[PDB]
């Protein structure tokens, strides 16, 4: 076969299994965040949970802009639930900060796909980090992307 750049337009997928994958590039950060760090490489940890499954831990790892690469993915079926779901409650993905001798959050956003609603695959989105105490609405954003498709095996 073939593979590349290319779009799909559709509103509900065929009858079949369908397997949601969350591949997270990245977290940037503000001037700001970047200076309140501390002048040493900040770590910390996002988690999340879909379809109300066993919550999973992102990689730790040290620095101002890691590369999680961390690739999740399970074969759920739903349709009508799903984007029900989608309405009805959002993700919640915040973001805290793991020290070496305690751990507290700094940040927390709202995690939910609009377009998922109508569209459904690589619909590039964003969103944005809220600071809980600092108060800091320029904390950073946040590079990640979702996908919905007909995941049935085939012949070949």
């Amino acid at each position: 076969g073939s593979s590349g750049s290319s779009g799909d337009e559709t509103i509900h997928l065929e009858r079949g299994e369908n397997l949601f994958e969350i591949h997270i590039n990245k977290v940037t950060f503000s001037s700001e965040v970047l200076q309140a760090s501390g002048d040493k490489e900040p770590v910390t940890f996002c988690t999340y949970a879909f379809y109300d499954f066993e919550l999973q831990t992102t990689p730790v790892v040290r620095g101002l802009h890691p590369e999680y690469n961390f690739t999740s993915q399970y074969l759920v079926h739903v349709n009508d639930l799903f984007l029900q779901y989608i309405q009805k409650n959002t993700i919640t993905l915040e973001v805290h900060q793991a020290y070496s001798t305690e751990y507290e959050t700094i940040a927390a956003c709202q995690l939910k796909f609009h377009e998922i609603l109508e569209k459904s695959g690589r619909i590039f989105c964003t969103a944005s980090l809220i600071g809980t105490k600092g108060d800091i609405p320029n904390f950073g954003t946040v590079e990640y992307w979702f996908r919905l498709r007909v995941s049935g095996p085939s012949s070949g």
